[PDB]
């Protein structure tokens, strides 16, 4: 099931933002307003169409709540081209891929990790590059993703966060109609890419 | 699919509640360490044992939250019977009957929703009344929980907040062992009871 309800925290956290407010706690405002949007917008419509501009946008309130409390264990990296921040994209598309490395980094170091995102042309696509130093993604689950990369789907298991890199992948090939919409980089010791591959659409 | 991340968001809240007790926000204080308690509630293990007694501590927390946003058009009530409150209970029984009062009430009317939980003793067995004046619950639904209440599976439709009142059944008629675990009072008008009849398990 889905044990908490999303709506009633959202309210929730609007009743929180104006006390602050309130209170004159100019700082506990900002990350309120920071979780709240990203909130609003994980609560959208899943099959309305956003920019990258707006995935970025949202990478961006994340990096400000993880580096108020994880300031000193990792550092956050974002650049991109601006003309390539106009692509359509279907959302929540960068942030599970975000959250990935960023589990993979806080699982393999103590101090040390690094995240960072590229966004940028080469040859016809947008790539968007999330990459992480951590201790590399299990093999088999790779296995797994450059099978549905490729169109077969993968063992159906049972107890089948959130929305994770399979489903990002599936959602990027149906909004794209295209299958070759990413590809994994990943070693023992030498961290994980994935990189995605989207056909440059001029609106 | 479940769009938000339920961990992040915990841990976000707390970084949220550091700031304010750095900046003495009083206020804003007690609401984070009240939605945070539900939070933590509810991503607890889905089948541990709790007792009344903790259901009805996350009902205050609830209670306080929305009386902070909603305090001149809704009246919160919540009785109980201290002998009941050692009862064995699966968790998250009381938040969905009380949400659902809560959507009724606030539904019906813009100033005047009533929303009252009692929990006493009557032969046997632990009583739990929800109770609203809304405009009452449609008659379909109404059958269907009936009908589930007696052992029938109702209906199966596509797209099947966060745990129904169905779930809610469900887990109850598993826990105690019988089927007669509920029954709902409800009539165009006069509101909705939802009351819950728990074998008296005393351990």
């Amino acid at each position: 099931q889905s044990q908490i309800n999303p709506h009633f925290l959202f309210n929730t956290l609007n009743t929180v933002a104006k006390m602050a407010y309130l209170e004159d706690a100019q700082q506990t405002s900002r990350l309120i307003e920071a979780v709240a949007a990203i909130l609003r917008y994980n609560l959208g419509d899943l099959q309305r169409t956003v920019t990258l501009a707006d995935e970025v946008r949202i990478a961006r309130e994340y990096f400000f709540i993880q580096q108020t409390r994880f300031f000193d264990r990792i550092k956050f990296s974002l650049e991109a081209e601006p003309s390539c921040l106009d692509q359509p994209i279907p959302p929540l598309t960068l942030q599970p891929l975000i959250e990935n490395a960023f589990i993979h980094g806080i699982e393999t170091y103590e101090q040390g990790a690094e995240l960072s995102v590229s966004v940028f042309a080469e040859n016809g696509r947008v790539v968007v590059e999330v990459r992480d130093n951590g201790v590399g993604m299990d093999e088999q689950v790779k296995a797994e993703l450059e099978a549905l990369i490729r169109g077969e789907e993968p063992r159906t298991r049972r107890e089948q966060t959130g929305i994770g890199l399979h489903n990002v992948i599936r959602r990027l090939q149906l909004f794209y109609g295209v299958m070759d919409v990413a590809e994994i980089e990943s070693a023992l010791g030498k961290g994980t890419t994935v990189r995605l591959w989207l056909p440059r659409w001029q609106g």
